[PDB]
């Protein structure tokens, strides 16, 4: 199905993933999520990725998926974990910020079995009404220098 904008939660297990992603405009995900994001990319004007570190209580920003997984793109940049991921794809971060799940109140996701937004696993899609607002709220905050003090 075609659509204009779709929105996916991305979880990061180590902060260095986010720092590498910001420095080089790149991401990779599990093989199943890679297929899901690739299918969205070719049928949707904009695929937005909303980044949330495992260890954090919220989002560190959001970006646009710019290209499909490409085995030639930054091969092995994540280290040996590359062996259990799909191929790398380009991402343009549109905002670096700090927004806590708790700042949003107790939001649940009807496209994820009524789970709290804060319990979203990697690759969880959110409905556009919620995804658009999350991105709007992130954009309206001061940018956070995520790489400061790292
Ligand atoms: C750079 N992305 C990743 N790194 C390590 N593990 C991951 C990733 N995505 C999903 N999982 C399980």
């Amino acid at each position: 199905p075609q659509s204009t904008k779709r929105f996916f939660i991305i979880k990061s297990n180590r902060m260095s993933n986010i720092y590498t992603s910001i420095q080089h405009g790149v991401w990779a995900t599990s093989k199943g999520n890679s297929r899901k994001l690739s299918n969205a990319f070719t049928s949707t004007d904009h695929v937005l990725l909303l980044f949330s570190a495992n260890e954090s209580g919220g989002f560190q920003g959001f970006g646009r998926m710019m290209s499909l997984p490409d085995p030639q793109l930054f091969p092995g940049i994540w280290g040996p974990v590359q062996l259990r991921l799909g191929s790398n794809f380009r991402v343009m971060w549109l905002k670096q910020c700090k927004i806590e799940f708790e700042e949003l109140g107790k939001v649940t996701n009807p496209w994820n079995d009524d789970l709290p937004l804060r319990k979203s696993r990697d690759g969880t899609e959110v409905p556009p009404a919620l995804g658009s607002l999350l991105c709007t709220w992130m954009s309206q905050r001061p940018s956070e220098d995520l790489l400061a003090g790292t």
